[PDB]
Formats: C-alpha cells, sequence, structure tokens
C-alpha cells in the first residue's frame, strides 16, 4: 500500500528493474514489486548471447517468450540486453565451424553476428521497443576493446571497408539491428563513463564517427556502477551532457550503489546512518535524471535488480561479500532510498 515508485516520479523517462524469470512467476513476491513499482523490464542475464544462442543455429525462446508476454499483459515496456558482448558469449562464435582450434573468418564471424541480432530482434518486432546492441566495446585502458581487454570482435573482424578505422563490427551490429526492426530503440551501453573523463572521451570519438557514416544510434546507455563514495553529481552531469550534445538520448541501464568504493574493504554491517547516506544520493541522482528528462533526452532509468536480496553485487568485486545497492531490502521492505523518491519530505534537508 506505498506508493508506486514510477508514478510518483511523474518522468517522462520509463522506470525499469533487471529480473530473473523468478520475478515473472506470480507465485513470488518479486513479481508483484515488479509491476507495482516499474514500467519496464530488463532480462539480467537470460537474454545474453549465451543465454539466446547456446550452441550454433538452436536458439532459445522460452524465456524472452514468457518475458514479453508478461510485460504485454502488465502494460510494461522491455529492454533487451544484450545482443553483442565478450562476456556471457558461447565460444562458437569466435572458432572455425570445422577446426575449433582455429580462429572464425571475418566472413564468418560477421555472419554469426548478423543471424545473432536479426533472429532475436526480428522475433521481438514491436515486442522489445529497446535493445543494448553492444555491450562494453570501450577498454578501459583506452581505445575500442581487443583481445587484450577481453574482446576477440575487432581482431577478427577488422576494417571491412578498409577505410583505416575498425569500428566496422559495432557499425555493422547496429545497421543489422535497425534493418530487422525500424522502430527499436537500438543504444550502446557502457560503464565507467559517467566517472571517467578518458573512457567518455573514447565514447564521445566513437559515436560522432558512427553516426557520421550514418549509423542508426539513438541513445548511449550509462549503465551507473556507482558507489557511495563516488562519482560526484557534478562529474555524472558533465558526460551526460556530453552524449546529449551529440544528438542522441540517454538511458541509464543498470544503476546500482555499492556500500563499498571498491575490493580492499571486508564485508559490513548496514546501519541506519549509511542507509540515510545512500538516500541523499540516490535522491541527487534522480534530481540530476529530472535535469535530463525535462529536455526530453533521457528514456529510460533501469535499476540493476528489484531488491538487496538478487544483487550481482554480492559478488562482484568481491565474491561472498554482502552488499545493499538498491531500492528495497533484502526482506523486500522499501528502503530510505525509495521513501526519499516517493516522499522527498522523509529526507531532512536541515538540522537547526
Ligand atoms: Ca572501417
Amino acid at each position: 500500500n506505498i506508493p508506486d515508485l514510477a508514478k510518483k516520479l511523474g518522468s517522462s523517462y520509463a522506470l525499469g528493474a533487471a529480473i530473473d524469470q523468478t520475478a515473472l512467476d506470480p507465485k513470488d513476491p518479486h513479481s508483484e514489486l515488479l509491476t507495482k513499482h516499474f514500467n519496464s523490464i530488463t532480462a539480467g542475464n537470460f537474454m545474453k548471447m549465451d543465454a539466446m544462442q547456446p550452441t550454433e543455429g538452436k536458439f532459445v525462446w522460452s524465456e524472452a517468450d514468457k518475458l514479453v508476454n508478461f510485460a504485454a499483459a502488465n502494460n510494461m515496456q522491455v529492454r533487451g540486453h544484450t545482443l553483442l558482448w565478450h562476456s556471457q558469449v558461447p565460444d562458437w562464435f569466435f572458432t572455425d565451424p570445422n577446426d575449433p582450434s582455429k580462429p572464425a573468418t571475418r566472413e564468418q564471424l560477421m555472419q554469426r553476428m548478423k543471424t545473432h541480432i536479426q533472429t532475436i530482434v526480428s522475433r521481438y518486432k514491436g515486442k522489445v521497443h529497446t535493445w543494448d546492441v553492444v555491450n562494453e566495446v570501450i577498454s578501459d585502458g583506452g581505445g575500442l576493446r581487443n583481445q587484450a581487454s577481453g574482446s576477440k570482435w575487432r581482431d577478427i573482424i577488422g576494417d571491412v571497408d578498409g577505410d583505416g578505422d575498425d569500428s566496422d563490427y559495432i557499425e555493422l551490429a547496429f545497421r543489422y539491428a535497425r534493418e530487422a526492426d525500424p522502430d527499436a530503440v537500438l543504444v550502446i551501453n557502457d560503464y565507467g563513463i559517467e566517472g571517467s573523463v578518458s573512457k567518455m572521451n573514447d565514447m564521445v570519438k566513437l559515436v560522432e564517427k558512427l553516426l557520421a557514416k550514418g549509423t542508426p544510434i539513438d541513445a548511449i546507455g550509462f549503465q551507473m556502477h556507482v558507489s557511495m563514495y563516488g562519482p560526484d553529481i557534478k562529474q555524472i552531469r558533465e558526460a551526460f551532457n556530453r552524449a546529449a550534445a551529440l544528438g542522441v538520448h540517454i538511458q541509464v541501464t543498470e544503476l546500482d550503489m555499492s556500500i563499498y568504493s571498491g575490493n580492499s574493504e571486508q564485508e559490513k554491517p548496514v546501519t541506519d546512518e549509511m542507509m540515510l547516506e545512500q538516500a541523499y544520493r540516490y535522491r541527487a541522482l534522480f534530481d540530476l535524471f529530472k535535469e535530463f528528462d525535462d529536455r526530453g533526452v533521457m528514456d529510460s532509468v533501469t535499476l540493476w535488480g528489484l531488491a538487496d536480496d538478487g544483487t550481482w553485487l554480492d559478488d562482484f568485486p568481491v565474491k561472498g561479500r554482502k552488499d545493499a545497492p538498491l531500492l528495497f531490502d533484502r526482506k523486500l521492505k522499501a528502503k530510505p532510498a525509495y521513501w526519499a523518491l516517493v516522499d522527498p519530505s522523509t529526507l531532512p534537508v536541515y538540522r537547526n
């Protein structure tokens, strides 16, 4: 009987949550949490490349089919995460179909990319409105990812057109997607770009170059894996403005707020003081999101989980370290951060 979160924000942008299949089950209390508070859904893992095509030519439709049925039934949008990545992708993509000990060919990988993207996008035309077409293609160390930075796509496919630039595989992923669905919102998704000037420099250069080629990119997705320690609102606002200045929209795709700064701090108990501070920080973030929503350039904001009982941050970057990153706690109770969003007066903005 608490306020419905998405409704209270009164945003142009959709408010989403990442889920597993259990939130599609009516006998599960996570499902009613999703439909009460959110109007958009992303699959955390079940729409990744390895989940959708575990072996070549054998697509798995059951999970995404159930997702789209649930979403239509409950008047919710769906983001498709993700069509291309360098993690959670089957090994068969990058090896020669007849010699598993040798790499796939430019032509073979291009064709595989096209088949994966188009079979999936075509099936879900008009049911999945938005796709993370590529995920995390920029290295944290500078430039586009290659083998040294965990990805095999660019080394195999390379400079297809021979123009001296090798962003071809990314351009192709977008072109293939648009070809399969003229109406879908096509997103390049990444982490770290909200707080790293050097990484955002690369994102800006990449998107500028792709847009100049007529690449159908609609939005830059900011994962927004932040902590209670940073980055500051000013840094984020700056990165958001750089994205919006390119004429594309922004999406916040994987928002969570770790209680730890990195991997050195050992597990710690959650205190009401910590939760209050998290509430101030979430309030500030949602105030920032409103700035861009008022410009009509924020498409969606998605929390990376419904509640603290299902956060990937319990195992990243430290296996077995309990975090508290989301709007609802481990017993599905609304947290101070939730209360700051629906009733900003619950958050005291003065003392004495
Ligand atoms: Ca090229």
